């Protein structure tokens, strides 16, 4: 098709890398360790920016876009305060805003 579906298609595919590297993240914070951890907050932060970066490109072209969402407004907003406490260290942050990530998650994909 044209390019505007190829944009619909990868913004779609970077939100489920997303959804998908959110729930692995979730539960290493229950488990795991900084190791997989880190490597798995990294992972989350690579697929969002593809998201925002095919959004910005889609507006560009004004392409017809389905958002499924925008809680996720919400959501990055959420998880970058995640990101800054968790490299400030302050773990209790964490815990609350990890919390709230999960239910802008589960509000979107149901
Ligand atoms: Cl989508
Ligand atoms: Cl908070
Ligand atoms: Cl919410």
């Amino acid at each position: 098709t044209t390019n505007d579906e190829e944009i619909a298609r990868k913004l779609k595919q970077t939100a489920d890398e997303a959804i998908q590297l959110f729930q692995r993240l979730r539960e290493i914070f229950d488990k795991g360790d900084d190791d997989s951890f880190e490597q798995v907050l990294e992972e989350l932060e690579e697929a969002l920016q593809k998201h925002r970066q095919l959004a910005n490109n889609a507006r560009k072209n004004g392409a017809p876009t389905t958002d499924l969402a925008n809680l996720g407004n919400r959501f990055v907003q959420l998880f970058q305060r995640f990101r800054e406490a968790w490299d400030k260290g302050d773990k209790d942050s964490l815990e609350q805003i990890l919390e709230e990530l999960e239910q802008v998650a589960q509000k979107v994909i149901s």
